[PDB]
């Protein structure tokens, strides 16, 4: 009774019924984006490394109609949205451009709206809903980022390239919502495909469609139910700090130094810089080793690169807290679990447990009745990525 199911059939029912009683007619669109739980490869992004995340049945949708005044309409249902509920606001144009303010859900849409690269675009009216637990780790901000862009481009197609998306979402994040977040997750919201983990190369923005098909495997996504303060604090300092390491070993970027270069390089960067590459140079280099296990189905090593990257994540990069330890260490114990870790950028918000499905029940009751906080389950099957449906 802790698992949430996604119920993504009366989400988009949710977002209809409220169109119309907002608006006064049926929405022509509807379109979702997902969010992500990323299976290792965490603090590699920005770092031109390799992630590999999958979507969620958790997503945003937007249900809209084309406008002909030019402006833009946004009612949100989500309850944890902050104040007020709509927001109305004119176009940009080269006169005036979109702020960033209040309140900060829409400042994901006009970001969005903001860096669109295709003309003309009309105004619109949309309801925003989302089952992406908000401020969670699953990557909410991402979602509503992709599933505006999907949105832009029904109203007007754009002529470019996933990556061309990705960067427009990912500033979107930089410049509205003042998170220097990397591509992972806008990538990982478009391209996810059911029964698929993505492999992505952040130097190359090669992607590869990993199967996850065999319905032995389960992943349980367990919410802490906590965000601290360092989190929206500490992300940039990381970023910043791994730039150093970087700059200092004459890499222009750390997906070039190997673990053998770093090593051989203390002296020229600090205890906590050098700390967070064994991380980082690391992290690299065993995401590469799970995606190849992934393959060969091994499971077993990705599950040790996988708790490796955890104890890396807490004592080496120190972006997790007791809550996702007390998780992770929890779960860990559990036989037939490969592995269990923080996901996402930490401080709070979930972890990943890679279980057989046989043992979901007995988890569940046992990471509850063992978990200090409140937790919440999503047993996750592997999603698409960003979804049009005429109306
Ligand atoms: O306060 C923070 C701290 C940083 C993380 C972050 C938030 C808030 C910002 C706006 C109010 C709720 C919390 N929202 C998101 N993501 C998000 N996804 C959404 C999908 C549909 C509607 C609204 C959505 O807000 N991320
Ligand atoms: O795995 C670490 C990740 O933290 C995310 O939440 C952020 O949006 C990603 O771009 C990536 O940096």
């Amino acid at each position: 009774a802790a698992l949430r199911q996604p119920q993504v059939a009366e989400l988009l029912a949710e977002a209809r019924r409220a169109f119309r009683e907002e608006f006064g007619a049926e929405p022509e669109l509807a379109v979702s984006a997902p969010g992500r739980v990323n299976l290792i490869g965490e603090h590699t992004d920005y770092n031109q490394g390799l992630v590999l995340p999958m979507a969620l049945e958790l997503m945003t949708v937007l249900v809209g109609s084309p406008r002909k005044d030019g402006l833009v309409s946004l009612l949100t249902t989500s309850e944890g949205a902050d104040e007020p509920q709509r927001l109305q606001f004119p176009l940009p144009t080269a006169q005036r451009s979109l702020e960033p303010g209040t309140p900060r859900w829409a400042n994901y849409v006009k970001g969005v709206i903001q860096y669109y690269p295709a003309a003309p675009l009309p105004g619109f009216s949309a309801v925003v809903v989302s089952s992406v637990p908000l401020g969670g780790g699953l990557s909410s901000s991402a979602s509503l980022e992709v599933a505006t862009y999907t949105f832009l481009q029904q109203l007007c197609p754009d002529s470019g390239t996933i990556a061309a998306r990705a960067q427009v979402c990912q500033q979107a994040e930089h410049s509205f919502a003042g998170m220097p977040c990397g591509i992972m997750d806008q990538f990982i919201s478009l391209m996810g495909q059911k029964g698929h983990a993505l492999l992505i190369d952040c130097r190359s923005l090669e992607t590869s469609l990993v199967p996850l098909s065999d319905p032995k495997l389960a992943v349980l996504i367990t919410n802490s139910n906590v965000r601290h303060s360092l989190a929206s604090s500490e992300y940039p300092v990381r970023r910043r700090q791994c730039e150093e390491v970087a700059r200092a070993l004459g890499a222009a970027s750390l997906r070039e130094v190997q673990l053998e270069e770093l090593e051989a390089a203390r002296d020229l960067v600090s205890k906590e810089g050098f700390r967070r590459a064994r991380h980082v140079v690391g992290e690299i280099r065993r995401t590469a080793q799970a995606a190849a296990a992934l393959r060969r189905g091994d499971y077993r090593a990705f599950g040790r690169l996988m708790v490796e990257s955890h104890r890396s994540l807490r004592d080496d990069y120190e972006v997790s807290c007791p809550e996702l330890d007390q998780l992770v260490e929890a779960a860990l114990a559990v036989p037939g679990v490969y592995g269990s870790r923080m996901t996402g950028g930490g401080f709070g918000g979930c972890t990943v447990t890679l279980l057989e499905a046989s043992a979901a029940p007995h988890a569940m009751r046992h990471i509850q009745e063992h978990y200090g906080g409140t937790a919440t389950f999503y047993l996750s099957q592997a999603a698409d990525g960003a979804k049009v449906l005429c109306l």
